[PDB]
């Protein structure tokens, strides 16, 4: 099987509350609060950029929105990851690259109780049920393991 | 549950209207070309994801799709979809990419397909979307499954969503014989 894209995130330096800056996977964009359903998920409570991709549509555009406000006073019960898994000719590769285009079908990104499973997702390509499954495994696990990140990275600022 | 009435008519002016029972829309769109977002409005992030479900073959751009519905009885994006291929009916592109699409969403156990503005609500939503193709079958082109259900609560509901649907095309199917007889 695939695996995760390499990540990191620089943080903040700017002078709102939420801020960061999610540079990961060769598409490192930046957030705050081109070049919603899947950015809300557990209230209470209830603007993000781009600045290069040749990766993941969501996984990264929706990391970026996570950290922001996890640093910002609200809790990290409401954690999400949330990856994307690009279903390719046979098998399955993990996280996009160039090599996403020849997705196929290809486009599977759960948006994904903070401690394994999924919270909410999305399918796109004509495409059956016997592969979706094949996506309920391996990805959340490399799920867990951004979790962990989003620790180690909110490991560090809260004691600098 | 199930699907319900349709009220569809093309005379609203190329304009459809389409109306599932308890929903209903007023749609819009172009040929050539050359806040609550979208899709719709009743009475940072993406674009309205659901577009994709719009969009062998294409064109088939500058192309719009005006779409609304004051009648929204819930499952608001089945006929937003629903209807958005009558909207373009008129024009006529081809029975080939046009679709559906049909909203069955998960209630405790087991299933209900086409739910209500209190059924809908109390739901704890998957929205297939999907195009005939090559043959009859509707081949799935999209879904946004959001909750608990996995296999077990789809496996089952990609079977509703194929009946009902086939179903649904005929409607079409319906409409079209209509109007290449009256015009």
């Amino acid at each position: 099987a695939g695996r995760l894209r390499e990540m990191r995130c620089e943080l903040s330096f700017l002078k709102a509350d939420g801020s960061a800056c999610f540079s990961q996977g060769a598409t490192c964009i930046w957030a705050s609060c081109n070049c919603i359903h899947s950015t809300l998920s557990n209230a209470i409570n209830l603007t993000v950029h781009g600045i290069q991709d040749d990766g993941s549509m969501g996984a990264v555009a929706i990391n970026g929105a996570c950290f922001a406000l996890l640093d910002n006073g609200m809790p990290f019960e409401t954690v999400f990851c949330g990856v994307l898994i690009v279903r390719v000719k046979d098998e399955l590769i993990i996280d996009p690259t160039a090599k996403q285009e020849a997705a196929s079908t290809g486009r599977v990104l759960f948006s994904v109780d903070g401690h394994p499973e999924v919270c909410a997702m999305d399918a796109i390509g004509h495409w059956d049920f016997i592969q979706l499954e094949a996506a309920w495994s391996l990805a959340q696990p490399s799920a867990s393991a951004i979790f962990d990140f989003y620790k180690t990275v909110m490991k560090r600022k809260l004691s600098v």
